[PDB]
């Protein structure tokens, strides 16, 4: 039947290597059996488009001009890939609209420009309205979640997704503002202020500049915002995920360490900071490696003022704040300690070194002991102790490991205190969860950190697909309702390759058991186990030190060096002991106790989170990066199309197009709509009673369908039944009155 639409003047989409899809118009009517189409391109040139001799499949028809730039993609006549790309291009380039709906899921595009599209009057304008009675915006999602939590008394979750830089961090912040405003009616409104204040604090400690993002979010965050019976904020709790430790000691060619170090170095001249004995960021190796200590459009000194102000608002006094700056200053002074070689396998550090002097002074430690333990290691046996001198390379490695460890304890200490400030005495009626996770990334060189983040992103896709596609269509099959299968790309195989008993993480952990274990040996074990036995896993022709894996977004090559070390993540017992013995109270609090590998800990942490998400009603936001140049309102078609297919956008709209998301059991429907039924319509069979009543209430049979155990409805029909229920109760009250 679709071939009847291929008439003279009809428009179609044809594949193009650079533009992905090109629009063309038919110069003649198509007849079944024709091998070439005479097309007029929009550039003024005529083309003979040859059809496939085996399949005879025609190019995609283009939707009418009235359907260009629609608020909801389900309004399109032809629901195919070229149509999606065109509709989003027009709304972005022409209309400057960043938002579009794909049913319940929201699509967000990064503008690379500040626009005033979120005044409190806008917040008020989105408040109190229906879905679609406002145009697409993040506030609509927030309001829908607010509306659902209040009516359903069910916890909700806001899940944002996308590759690095797509606007995801930005989206979560604005959603929180909406809830804080509505809740703002409270007496102890300071709690909402504290909740919003949490974000900039974590950004200072948690973010750093990458080539992808000037403010990359190098840890994960999940926030539960609790509500009372009044549907007003009671408090909150943050659960966070693995921070990039390698960032403290290393930075690439145009990257920085965490923002807070630069804020502290910018404030070195102030009298309060004088005790720290700091200089500019160029003086310390841990800050200098990147080659550029400043971010354009950012004033580190100004940010330092804001960060301090944020700390005081949470109730963190100046003594606490000066205490954290001391730790950070100490990490910088440790980074420039001079270490000299003795013979081939020994090292020595002088008790005279200027940087180690202030390090020992700030930490409240003995210089002579630190010189000894940076140069030697202890081996303890039941009967005796043995000492091994360390090489120059080992001394610097030992020093750096301690720096990562200190920074890690410090980050955790801060989040614990914000959670203490965010705590609530009252009982939780319900909650809204917000997820903010580092997005898919790739570089010239990729390591263990990229492996972990990509693996986490794979899990998010699995949760999304399980809920949206898998769980949902399986129900229709069991329900015995006419259903056409909707295809999706299932990533379960790569997930098994990573997580299963035979998986990559398990093999790395087994290599960690062996003292003889090596990255080379592990890579060889991966090749032996999977080189030609697996389709998701492959090795490049030129290398034996790296491997490539097929993720949902793209294939990624990972270098094997450092994987066992990074999986172990440990520090010498003597160094931790000298810090446990420190004179400064904060250091002993971290070093006091306030076997599984980082990879094992990471898997379970993600499992607990997946389980947590499954308990709530999800609300998904898909963020897209339009261009790599960071330019205002520029659209890259090749780059966009790959993100759309990776996100499964088209199939999400096709499943949405099938409709019937709402589903009442015959018992629930009967119990809720008994008032719309006359006593004569109530048969011994509840199922037949519901059929007879629904057939009387709704005349169009295309708006509802009957399954084995549930009744299915099209959009707006339950609201119509609620209007009828409300009208019947009102009429009954008037009759009684
Ligand atoms: N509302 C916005 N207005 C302007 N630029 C934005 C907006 N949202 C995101 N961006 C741009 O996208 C970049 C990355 O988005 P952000 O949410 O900050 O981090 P990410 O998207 O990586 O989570 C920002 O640095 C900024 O350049
Ligand atoms: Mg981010």
């Amino acid at each position: 039947a679709a071939s009847e639409l291929y008439t003279k003047f009809a428009r179609v989409w044809i594949p193009d290597p650079e533009e992905v899809w090109k629009s063309a118009e038919l110069l003649k009517d198509y007849k079944p059996g024709d091998k070439v189409l005479l097309l007029h391109l929009e550039e003024g040139k005529d083309l003979e488009y040859r059809l496939d001799p085996k399949t005879g499949e025609l190019p995609h028809l283009r939707n009418p001009d009235i359907l260009v730039g629609e608020n909801d993609l389900t309004a399109l006549s032809y629901l195919h890939e070229p149509a999606v790309l065109h509709n989003l291009r027009v709304r972005f380039i022409d209309s400057k609209l960043i938002y579009t709906y794909c049913g319940i899921v929201l699509v967000a595009i990064n503008p690379y420009e500040q626009l005033p599209i979120y005044g409190e009057d806008i917040i008020n304008a989105y408040s109190g309205q229906n879905m679609g009675d406002m145009d697409p915006h993040i506030f609509a999602v927030a309001e829908e979640a607010y509306k659902q939590m209040a009516r359903d008394e069910r916890n909700q979750s806001i899940i944002v997704s996308g590759e690095s830089g797509a606007g995801k961090t930005v989206s979560a912040k604005y959603a929180m503002r909406y809830f804080a405003t509505v809740s703002g009616s409270a007496s102890e409104a300071n709690v909402e202020e504290k909740v919003l204040a949490s974000n900039p604090i974590m950004e200072s400690i948690g973010n750093a500049k990458t080539t992808r993002n000037d403010n990359a979010s190098r840890f994960g965050k999940y926030i539960e915002i609790g509500f009372d019976k009044r549907y007003r904020i009671i408090g909150a709790n943050m659960r966070t995920y693995l921070l990039e430790k390698s960032r403290v000691v290393f930075q690439a060619e145009e990257e920085r360490n965490y923002h807070i170090f630069y804020q502290l170095c910018a404030s070195a001249k102030l009298p309060e900071f004088k005790m720290l004995r700091l200089g500019n960021a160029d003086s310390f190796h841990y800050t200098k490696q990147g080659g550029s200590p400043m971010i354009e459009g950012v004033d580190d000194a100004k940010e330092m003022a804001h960060t301090r102000q944020a700390c005081t608002l949470l109730g963190i006094s100046e003594s606490y704040q000066m205490g954290i700056f001391r730790i950070l200053a100490g990490i910088l002074h440790l980074g420039n300690v001079g270490f000299a070689s003795r013979d081939s396998d020994s090292c020595t550090i002088p008790p005279k070194h200027e940087p180690l002097t202030i390090f020992c002074d700030l930490m409240g430690v003995d210089y002579e002991e630190m010189c000894h333990w940076l140069c030697h290691r202890k081996l303890a046996t039941a009967t005796e102790t043995y000492i091994k001198p360390i090489s120059k390379l080992q001394a610097t490695n030992a020093r750096d490991a301690l720096a990562k460890h200190i920074y890690a304890k410090l980050f955790n200490w801060i989040v614990d205190h914000v959670n203490q400030a965010l705590h609530s005495a009252v009982k939780q009626h319900s909650f809204i969860g917000v997820l903010d996770i580092y997005g898919f990334e790739t570089f010239e060189i990729n390591s263990f950190e990229q492996f972990c983040i990509n693996y986490a992103n794979e899990k998010l896709q699995q949760q999304f697909n399980m809920h949206v596609f898998k769980l949902e269509q399986e129900e229709y099959m069991k329900e015995q309702i006419p259903w056409t299968l909707i295809d999706f790309y299932d990533n379960q195989p790569c997930i098994n390759l990573i997580e299963s008993k035979l998986g990559i993480l398990d093999l790395l952990d087994e290599e960690c058991k062996m003292p003889k274990g090596t990255d080379d040996t592990w890579a060889q074990k991966l090749y032996n186990t999977h080189l030609n036995k697996c389709a998701l896993f492959e090795k490049p022709r030129m290398s034996n030190k790296a491997f490539i894996i097929k993720h949902f977004a793209d294939k990624v090559e990972y270098q094997c060096e450092g994987f066992l070390e990074k999986n172990k993540d440990t520090v010498f017992e003597e160094q931790i002991k000298v810090l446990k013995s420190s004179k400064f109270k904060m250091l002993p609090e971290l070093f006091q106790a306030i076997k599984k590998t980082v990879g094992h800990q990471f898997r379970n942490s993600l499992h607990l989170l997946m389980e947590t998400l499954n308990a709530t009603t999800p609300h998904y936001v898909r963020c897209i990066k339009p261009n790599d140049f960071k330019f205002p309102f520029t659209f890259d078609e090749k780059r966009a199309v790959q993100q759309l297919r990776a996100c499964g956008v088209l199939e999400t709209i096709r499943i949405s197009a099938a409709g019937f998301p709402s589903r009442w059991t015959y018992q629930e429907f009967f119990s809720r709509y008994r008032v719309l039924m006359k006593q004569k319509d109530v048969l011994g069979d509840r199922k037949q009673t519901c059929k007879n009543v629904l057939e009387k209430l709704i005349l169009d049979k295309d708006k509802y369908q009957f399954g084995k155990t549930k009744i299915f409805f099209r959009a707006g029909q339950v609201a119509y039944l609620e209007k009828l229920r409300a009208d019947k109760l009102r009429a009954a009250c008037i009759r009684i009155q």
